[PDB]
C-alpha cells in the first residue's frame, strides 16, 4: 500500500578522498532483469553495489550512493535525484529505475504518470549527449561507439589526448551543432539547456582521480572504462572535496548559445525560445518542473498525494540553495 519517504540525507560525514573502487564494491556483470540507463555515475554505482545492481533505488540511496561513490555534493545530488524520481520514478514505493520501465518499481501510477525511469524522453533526458545518441535516433540510453570517437577526437585535438575544460567547450556546442543538422525534433531549452552544461563537467570534476589536484584531465582509458563498461578506473579515489557542476560556466561562454530547438519538424532551423530557464533565470526551470508534475499528476489524494508533497518539499530544500532561492510552490497544499 505504500511508502512514508524519508528526507534526504545530509553531506557525509567524511567528505576527503577514498578508494571508491575497493573490495566491498566490486564490479559485477549484469543479471537479468538488471537496469542501466543514460547516466554513466549512477550505472557505474550500480555496476560496483553502491547502488542496488538492479539500477532501481529509492531517492536516498542515490543521494548516498551519489556522495560515497563520487563525492557529489549533497545539495547537488538533492536537486539532480528529486528531480528525477518527481518525473519518473514511483511516488508510493518510493522507487527510480535508473533507466527504463520495471516491474521492480512496483505498481504503475495512474496515467499520465509512468514511473518509466531516466530513459523517458523530453522533461529531464534530452539531446546532445556526450556518449548517448538523440532519442529521435532510435536510442537515448545505449552507450554510442561512434560518438565517443568524438570525444577522443575532440580530446586529441584541444586536450592533448585527455578531456579537460577546454575540450568540453567545444565538444558541447559541436554536439549541439550536430543535433542541429541532423535531428529535426531537437529540444535545448528548460531542464535539459541546464543539465547539458553540468554533465560536460562532471567527468572533470568527478571521474578525475581525486588524488590529481592539479591539471584535471580525464583519459580516454578511464572514460571508456566508466562510459561504456559502468566501471571505476583500477584504484579509483573519488574527488577530494564535494563537487559537481564547478566550471560549467566557462563551457558556456566558450561559445555563448541559447535554449530553443529545431521548429516545425525541419533540420538546421533553430529558433530560441525566450521563455525557458537559463543560467541566469534558474527558478523558472523549478517552475517549469513544478508544471511539469502537476500535468503527470493532476488530481492525486492519499498516499501518493502525500508523498508528492513531501518529495516536492525535499526537492525544493536542494533548489532553494542551488538556485540562490526560489519561492516554494504549493500545488497539492501542505500535508
Ligand atoms: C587542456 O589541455 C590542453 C592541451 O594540453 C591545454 O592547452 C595548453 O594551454 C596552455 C594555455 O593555458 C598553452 O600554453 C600557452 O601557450 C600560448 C600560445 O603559445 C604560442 O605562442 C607563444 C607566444 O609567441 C610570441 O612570440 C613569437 C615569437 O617567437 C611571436 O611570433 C608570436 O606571435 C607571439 O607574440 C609561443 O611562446 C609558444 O611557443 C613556445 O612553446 C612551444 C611549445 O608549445 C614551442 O614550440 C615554441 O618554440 C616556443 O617555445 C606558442 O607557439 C602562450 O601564449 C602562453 O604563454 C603564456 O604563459 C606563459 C607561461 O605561463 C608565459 O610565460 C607567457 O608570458 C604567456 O602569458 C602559454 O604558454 C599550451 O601551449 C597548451 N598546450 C597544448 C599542447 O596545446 C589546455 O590549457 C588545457 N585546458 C585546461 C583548462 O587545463
Ligand atoms: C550512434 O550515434 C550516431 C551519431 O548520432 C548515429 O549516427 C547518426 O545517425 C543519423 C541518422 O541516421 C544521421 O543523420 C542523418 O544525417 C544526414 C547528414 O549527414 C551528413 O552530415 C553529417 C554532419 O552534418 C555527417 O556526420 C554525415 O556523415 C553526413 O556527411 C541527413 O541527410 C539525414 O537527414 C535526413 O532525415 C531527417 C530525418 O527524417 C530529415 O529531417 C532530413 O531533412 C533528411 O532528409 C540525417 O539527419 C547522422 O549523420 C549520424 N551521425 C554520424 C556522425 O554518423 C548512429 O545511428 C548511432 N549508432 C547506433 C548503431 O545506434
Ligand atoms: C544524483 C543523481 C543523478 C541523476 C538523477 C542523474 C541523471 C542523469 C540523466 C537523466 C542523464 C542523462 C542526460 C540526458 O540525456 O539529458 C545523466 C547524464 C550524465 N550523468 Fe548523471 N545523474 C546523477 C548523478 C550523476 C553523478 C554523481 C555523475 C558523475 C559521477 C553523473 C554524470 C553524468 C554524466 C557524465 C552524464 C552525461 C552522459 C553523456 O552525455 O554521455 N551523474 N544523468
Ligand atoms: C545530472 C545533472 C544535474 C545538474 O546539472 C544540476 C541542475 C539540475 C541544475 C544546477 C546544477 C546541478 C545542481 C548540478
Ligand atoms: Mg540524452
Amino acid at each position: 500500500q505504500g511508502v512514508d519517504p524519508p528526507p534526504p540525507p545530509g553531506p557525509p560525514s567524511f567528505t576527503g578522498t577514498k578508494l571508491v573502487n575497493d573490495a566491498d564494491h566490486p564490479w559485477q556483470p549484469l543479471r537479468e532483469g538488471d537496469i542501466r540507463g543514460p547516466c554513466p555515475g549512477l550505472n557505474t554505482l550500480a555496476s560496483h553495489g553502491y547502488l542496488p545492481r538492479d539500477g532501481v533505488a529509492t531517492p536516498a540511496q542515490i543521494i548516498t550512493a551519489t556522495q560515497e561513490g563520487f563525492n557529489f555534493e549533497n545539495n547537488a545530488a538533492i536537486v539532480a535525484t528529486y528531480l528525477g524520481h518527481l518525473l519518473n520514478g514511483n511516488l508510493v514505493t518510493d522507487l527510480l529505475s535508473i533507466g527504463g520501465a520495471t516491474p521492480k518499481t512496483g505498481p504503475p501510477p495512474p496515467p499520465p504518470a509512468h514511473a518509466g525511469g531516466l530513459n523517458v524522453h523530453g522533461t529531464f533526458e534530452g539531446d546532445a549527449g556526450m556518449t548517448r545518441a538523440d532519442e529521435f535516433f532510435g536510442d537515448n540510453h545505449s552507450f554510442n561507439q561512434t560518438l565517443f570517437d568524438k570525444f577522443v577526437d575532440f580530446s586529441n585535438r584541444y586536450g592533448g589526448g585527455f578531456y579537460n575544460l577546454t575540450v568540453a567547450g567545444e565538444l558541447r556546442y559541436s554536439r549541439i551543432q550536430d543535433s542541429i543538422a541532423t535531428n529535426p525534433e531537437f529540444q535545448f531549452k528548460n531542464v535539459r539547456f541546464i543539465t547539458a552544461y553540468g554533465e560536460t563537467v562532471f567527468p572533470i570534476n568527478l571521474f578525475v582521480d581525486g588524488r590529481v589536484t592539479t591539471d584535471r584531465k580525464l583519459s580516454m582509458e578511464d572514460a571508456a572504462s566508466i562510459f561504456r563498461d559502468m566501471r571505476f578506473p583500477d584504484d579509483f579515489h573519488r574527488s577530494a572535496v564535494p563537487a559537481s557542476n564547478e566550471g560549467a560556466d566557462q563551457v558556456l561562454a566558450a561559445h555563448p548559445w541559447v535554449p530553443g530547438g529545431n521548429a516545425d519538424n525541419q533540420v538546421n532551423n533553430y529558433v530560441e525560445d525566450p521563455d525557458s530557464a537559463d543560467f541566469t533565470h534558474l527558478c523558472r526551470l523549478y517552475e517549469f518542473v513544478v508544471g511539469s508534475v502537476q500535468e503527470l499528476y493532476p488530481n492525486p489524494t492519499g498516499i501518493l498525494r502525500r508523498n508528492l508533497i513531501k518529495n516536492l518539499h525535499y526537492w525544493w530544500t536542494g533548489v532553494n540553495v542551488a538556485f540562490g532561492g526560489c519561492d516554494e510552490l504549493f500545488p497539492y497544499g501542505q500535508l
